């Protein structure tokens, strides 16, 4: 298969080098076998940001016609962002197949983007009405909110959480 065959490309590039802190790894079938269509996966917040310390779990869920289609990435649970809808998927062009995904772009691509999300919101999409306006209205507050956010979804914590799956 297409798909699955570049999914075990990914596997196996992610694990050779990764970046420090992230996490992504396909899920379990209940005997244990490798679901190459469904990855649990973690972003770390970015060192020197509101963001540090959190480590804010997302699932991608990857179609058969991936990697022409990109997966569905949903934060679970959903985060406090201007970008990231009250369900927990996100607003950002690269997880759009009609604008700018494109079948190249790998997991580390999208986890990269996905954290510069988080660091760097974008005005121009706001995704929750709460989070965009106290973004842009009332900085004192987002930046409050998101520190304890963080707290809340603790590397340790959230880490845990993962290893008792």
């Amino acid at each position: 298969g297409i798909a699955a065959g570049r999914l075990a490309e990914e596997r196996k590039a992610w694990r050779k080098n990764h970046p420090f802190g992230f996490i992504a790894k396909p899920s379990s079938n209940p005997d244990g076998t490798r679901n190459l269509f469904i990855w649990e996966c973690a972003i770390p917040g970015k060192k020197g940001t509101i963001w540090e310390g959190g480590l804010y779990k997302i699932r991608m869920q990857f179609k058969d016609d991936y990697p022409s289609t990109p997966p569905k990435c949903k934060f679970d649970p959903p985060l406090f962002h201007p970008n990231v809808y009250p369900s927990g998927t996100v607003c950002l062009s690269i997880l759009d197949e009609n604008k700018d995904w494109k079948p190249s772009i790998s997991v580390r691509q999208l986890l990269i983007g996905i954290q510069d999300l988080l660091t760097n919101p974008n005005v121009d999409d706001p995704a929750q009405a709460d989070a965009y306006q106290i973004y842009c209205q009332n900085r004192v507050e987002y930046e409050k909110r998101v520190r304890r956010q963080a707290q809340q979804f603790s590397a340790e914590i959230v880490q845990r959480q993962m290893l008792d799956n």
